[PDB]
């Protein structure tokens, strides 16, 4: 899952865009 490492690398704080 792309959102689990969203999440790891910290959200919001990393700017990378979320996965829908």
């Amino acid at each position: 899952d792309a959102y689990a490492q969203w999440l790891k690398d910290g959200g919001p704080s990393s700017g990378r865009p979320p996965p829908s």
